[PDB]
């Protein structure tokens, strides 16, 4: 029935599409999709939720990863036998800076490989670098929309705790190597955590496919509040606008 | 609010449940709850869905955790924040030794960790070991229905194309430290390929939880078939009997 | 004049025995072999004294490994050679956990691999895990004789100080990354320190071998007491007699 | 006496400079510094050769690094002590893929790390990732003047010959985890190699300050011809050229 | 009672002795001390067979060490309790280099670590480096006998078999690491293979004590001879020889 | 022009010249040429400039390496293709042990190899252990011009700041696996910390080349004091005069 293992998508599905937004949930799809020109559903199978929809008249697929980088491995795989050549990742993200407000937008140039999925496809010493033309075209469409804008490294994490040192949690215990990691990371400049650039990063590099990021700010772990729903929504919509504008200079 | 960040799920919804029933996709947590009495939707986050039902007069859960380590992570984590100290893992698999037949079932003692998400709860010394309760119960109920069962060691790989020596790919690559490991892993007596039971694992294992993992094989990549979708449905609903039997000792 | 290069065994000095009893101590050897029918000295050449005796009507053989991975894969790939399949380790320990009590029996899943040999078989990812047919005998066998057993994970050391973290040493030094790593298992549920199971578990489990391991507790490190030398041999021969009624279920 | 370790420099001798242009050879700074205004020698110790020029009315220094990461790491440093805050390295380098030809300027937005320095200042997950403003400046500089541009990945290499993969050498020796490794690099769309970025950019990342890479091509591997001098030494002022004119925008 | 763990010595025992032979068979421990005056039976507890002797007026101690890093590191801290600041290893052992004789006599300068107990003394990075003063007593021992000598590395294994590249044995496995790694020491220029060396010199070196070794060689692989009964203890009486001189040198 | 990529030298302009002694500064190179008879210049080119002299009628040839591992290792490679087969490194240095005197000569028997180059020629595991003949020809000459010479193990850097766990610097920061490292090192008995004898000593016992280092003492961090430019003076002459006069028995 379906071309691939998992997407549940043929190629006549895409009507052409070359460029793929990939954000992590399924139920985000559909918001960024109707952003643009024609959006139908296309397919909704396990994690991976897909949208193809218009950009100046050409056809772009918007499909969900799943959390972290063994989904996101396969979303990738399967939307480059579709014939996907560039993947622009949209996320909602926490701070571990002082200086990056709620709100703000994160541009990743490259990630630290907290990961394991990245390694299946190339050594550590192998940077998770994102594509210049696609951190490129986010950052002129973030100034675009006026945002505010940080450009930077973020630390991918195959957990959302333990590895981001989170302590209130059921056991309380963070391994040895992540406890105080944190900490590291601020030191050196990291931006923020988030759980699939690095797989991401690591597997279109070295595959010959394009790979960008961008992140709109939802909480800082160093002033932290509570998130108000009004302004994640408000954020939100804010880093999606940022992504279509993007994808717009990238087709 | 639910009491959790990702499951989307409070205290209550488990209604006292201890155990938890863990298969990979959403899509097949109903079928699993209405083996059993009273079977209630809980929630659909993300690639979480979570189903009650109760075994034997004791409230049970089954929830999704999509492919992965990351995501089987976190749906660990929180279901452990909401009381479950018991999974066990129900998955489908393709086998790597020429003995292992299409409708056989896997008991896994312990992964080998080509995962990302388990160096975040233990370092790789540590064993991506099963709880010997689970096993235990898991070897009983394959045999008290019939299976033919073989018992031993899984490897757990965080992609499921390089890491498991696929190369009918995109770019038909397998970076060096993959390239030759399947042929490794058979030498060595490895039964199988799957995503998830080394985070799995480990993590129950560093974190005073009990896990266990059966899977039901669908392909052997030593004498491979095209899989019926028929013998696959079968071969998924007799492991399925089998960990739910298997749940009914651990109550 | 021997048919293997340490042990200084033929084929016939084991009568078709395909099952082993292997302590670490050349002087408990005996002792063992005492407690089966028509035991008789086979040969003492360096840490390696081996006995055979009959249980059930079947050869039997004792055979210690001395003290470490390298001695014991020694042992283990010459008894190989000889015929045998089954392998069980018989100790006494000390305890690093709270609950688990002088002349209480630790039946090992699995090991940290805290050693080198392991990796001489398969890299750190494998797991250092025993046959589950072993490791079931063993508990049944404790129930038999109405042990208070823990089952679980053994850290496996290379050394006897300060990979077990000892500071009452020559030097008092414990290098860095050994250094708080006691609190690390004990964290993560790690019953006991040895020094032998990581190289026993892991080559077999790579080498189509089944092993299983036993040990009675003699200390405990968390309320250190000086044992009785009776006890002490009371402990012995109750893990003795386990080792010896599970190897009747495995012939 | 000088204010730093190695490089015989003064804070007074950089009169406000707060940007380095970074080449290898002693022996290259003083016309790189010919090409901006009122060129002054300020040192040469050891391998450490630095000129102050102007542009734009904006005092710049260039100073030399020598061969490699550990040289690399002092200029940087004690450059930084003097108030240097951005550093760009020129340098010329043979290509590893068959579309880049003699002539062709690559811009390096991370680097593989085949060094060890780079591990001085971050753990090897951490990317060895260019500046983003001066990856653009010199992307930028690069087409201003009409050069062909590759941007992307460089393999940066602690020695000249097995790193590199060179055999026509005193032992024709290379290493194994070196052998086959440069067509892993190319596998993997890997432009070049050469010997100071993986130190340079991860250094830079960590540390708060910004770095960037250009060089142009003298040698292609897959199709290697020995090079014309006088077209090295076009391809050498062509890169100049460039790093310059990027400084200007960064000033 | 005995002031050890496992040596079963006391303090006294030891007669002020600060100089230790140690070989690897307890049934060769004897023969050692039989070369001085009023040579004494100590202990033999476990592989760990003791013999006080006296050389040039001074006490000194013959200790085995058992096979591998594991006994031999408890050996070494138990007697360095006892006063011992000297270690002497004398084995036999195969070539792996074609100009290395049946006959010739070793002196290792340093070890390679394919051990795993060196990893708790220090990490990898340390060098498993032999004591100056007891190489240089070795160098000159085995010259004033008349000894065809060749100084420097040797490869020290945590296993006889898969770790030194042996394919006669019962799996005739060697895992993927293992496999070609002779050919690659070979080609780096280690002399041969033996078991405790790395461990030995690495404990020493990092706790202030002194050691070195010396051995026979007995067969060569390159050119592999069955070895005759005679020449080996020939041999190993000459390293013997060796052994003990340099010991006079060391008082 | 050149017979080499780098040092701009000829097979002839050596004439004959097997051995090197290799100091890191440029600007060492003439003063220890000029110990020796008839000194001449040969080139300088980068941080590589060379002199030949002759030590007892016989040419020797004295080369700057500059600092750090790669371009040691390219300094080395490229006298080995013009003929020189033993290297003499020759240098000043700090002290991390608080019984080493400034003034005190050091002899390396082998470094901890905290580099990169090193591990271009063989694993870690390998041993960077220097040549006998070239440790006892160094240790002689300093007995024969009456130095307190100690004779062990030096640490090794690519950096001279972090890697050397200096604080005083541009951010402060030491990564965490460098912090509390030199107090390791101190711990396991290593003298000093420099930048070249990991890749010299690694490279040479690899290669088959014979390698030595000597250093003079002119600052203890334990007791740290500004050095006086007369005595370092003195040092460096004395430690020069012991590097000339060790040549001359390797010759
Ligand atoms: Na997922
Ligand atoms: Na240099
Ligand atoms: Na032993």
């Amino acid at each position: 029935k379906s071309d691939v293992f998992h997407l549940g998508l043929t190629k006549n599905d895409l009507q052409g599409a070359t460029l793929a937004i990939v954000p992590g949930d399924p139920q985000r799809v559909e918001k960024i999709a109707k952003l643009m020109d024609n959006p139908v559903h296309l397919a909704s199978h396990r994690e991976f939720t897909s949208w193809r929809a218009e950009l100046d008249g050409k056809a772009v697929i918007v499909c969900s990863t799943g959390i972290g980088g063994p989904s996101t491995s396969i979303a990738v795989e399967e939307l480059a036998q579709l014939g996907v050549r560039t993947f622009l990742r949209i996320g909602t993200t926490g701070a571990i800076q002082p200086h990056i407000n709620v709100g703000d937008v994160l541009v990743t140039t490259a990630a630290v490989r907290l990961d394991g999925a990245s390694l299946h496809f190339a050594p550590m010493e192998f940077p998770a670098v994102a594509d210049f033309s696609c951190t490129t075209a986010l950052v002129n469409a973030a100034k675009s929309v006026g945002a505010t804008t940080h450009i930077g490294i973020t630390a991918s994490s195959d957990t959302f705790y333990p590895g981001q040192e989170r302590y209130d949690t059921f056991s309380g215990r963070v391994v040895r190597h992540f406890k105080g990691s944190m900490e590291e990371w601020q030191s050196m400049g990291v931006m923020n955590y988030e759980m699939e650039s690095a797989t991401l990063l690591t597997m279109c590099a070295s595959q010959g496919l394009r790979a960008g990021m961008v992140a709109g700010v939802i909480v800082n772990r160093t002033q932290q509040e509570i998130p108000n729903e009004e302004t994640m929504k408000a954020t939100e919509s804010h880093a999606v606008k940022i992504v279509v504008e993007a994808a717009r200079h990238l087709l």
